[PDB]
């Protein structure tokens, strides 16, 4: 989750974040990383979410 | 000098700081802001500075 800011950080430096790149987020922490960052840029970024955050029992862990 | 980095900030959020776009800092400090974050984006950027660092009397002044 770590090294994966940092490149997404670069990305953005460099411009290569805009409509033409597609980036994959090989981990099961999608969401736990910060990508408001390369949501608005253009490039298409997919990735793997294991903690569900529609179901009802995470919802009300969460909610705690 | 600040409404300045509130829209270069918002523009490299929606990415139209690549190649094709051309901003022109309408201002007498133009090395005042921070570039270094349009910098490498591909978008031209032009303006004004007053204060030359390169003469020897603005370059003592520095020093101190």
């Amino acid at each position: 989750r770590d090294k994966v800011n940092d490149i997404v950080d670069q990305v953005i430096t460099i411009g290569k974040h805009v409509k033409g790149y597609h980036y994959i987020i090989a981990n099961l922490g999608f969401t736990d990383g910060d990508l408001l960052k390369i949501q608005f840029g253009g490039a298409e970024v997919s990735g793997f979410q294991i903690v569900d955050y529609d179901d009802s029992l995470v919802s009300k862990f969460i909610e705690r």
